């Protein structure tokens, strides 16, 4: 059952589509695509509240990444919270 990841962001809050957006927005800046750099997800963890390493960063990135193009759109981005709160327990 994969539905819990859908449901979580059907039913977010808005302190969800603001908290990763500024992010986002700040990384998305020189970007006219809708997503942010994975290999710069560094700064993300960072301002997240982690500091993980390049190899380590982007496994996580490439699990979040259904498609896996090298970039986190805002779904990719806020799905990843919820990931991390309810994916395996
Ligand atoms: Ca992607």
């Amino acid at each position: 059952m994969n539905d819990i990841y859908k449901a979580a962001v059907e039913q977010l809050t808005d302190e969800q589509k603001n908290e990763f957006k500024a992010a986002f927005d700040i990384f998305i800046q020189d970007a006219e695509d809708g997503c942010i750099s994975t290999k710069e997800l560094g700064k993300v963890m960072r301002m997240l509240g982690q500091n993980p390493t390049p190899e380590e960063l982007q496994e996580m990135i490439d699990e979040v990444d259904e498609d896996g193009s090298g970039t986190v759109d805002f779904d990719e981005f806020l799905v990843m919270m919820v990931r991390c709160m309810k994916d395996d327990s």
